């Protein structure tokens, strides 16, 4: 009841979920609290995004999965088996014998809080 | 029954809007498409995420409002009313005479977004 409404605004709205993604649900993230993954933007303080659920591509810093496993690091599996910690422990290594090597995600935002 | 500190490098469940964020509803956020606020970080090419709900203080990347404005930059109010673009047009100027100049939020998360 007011003498001339022009607008309504007393409820707004934030959609998170396309706010820094933008899928039903085929992200994850994880807290960034030590440092193996730095290479990634975890760095003991921030907030890591990435998205799984394409396939992202050799030579570039996307999370890698095998047997259970997880890390971001830039790899390469098609012309041989070898990952590359970026973090601190720079030393391209081998991984297995072409057994189960593929990234499970596309991209890693890094969310730097800053305040 | 486990005290245990953390332990868990997996999330069935998305909360996106807990996980970048922790509020039922007082953050605000801005796509960066330009270049007039990248002090918060903005620099055409990321997602900014701001907590509008708390009064930040003089001396931090906050964002100040009056009169229906939105800059992001540390400015201070309490000595003398002051705002300094950080951007890249660095400019030390005041604002107005005491009149509303005051931060919505308290943080500006700078999401850059690392494929």
């Amino acid at each position: 009841a007011f003498p001339s409404p022009a607008a309504d605004y007393v409820e707004q709205r934030i959609d998170l979920n396309q706010l820094l993604i933008q899928h039903p649900s085929a992200t994850y993230f994880v807290k960034a609290s030590g440092d193996s993954m730095i290479d990634g933007g975890i760095s003991d303080g921030d907030l890591l995004i990435v998205d799984s659920a394409i396939t992202a591509s050799h030579g570039d810093i996307v999370i890698a999965a095998v047997d259970g496993e997880f890390t971001v690091k830039k790899l390469q599996l098609r012309p041989t088996v070898q990952l590359i910690p970026m973090n601190s422990a720079y030393s391209p290594i081998t991984i297995s014998s072409e057994d189960t090597l593929d990234v499970f995600g596309v991209v890693i935002h890094v969310v730097k809080a800053m305040r």
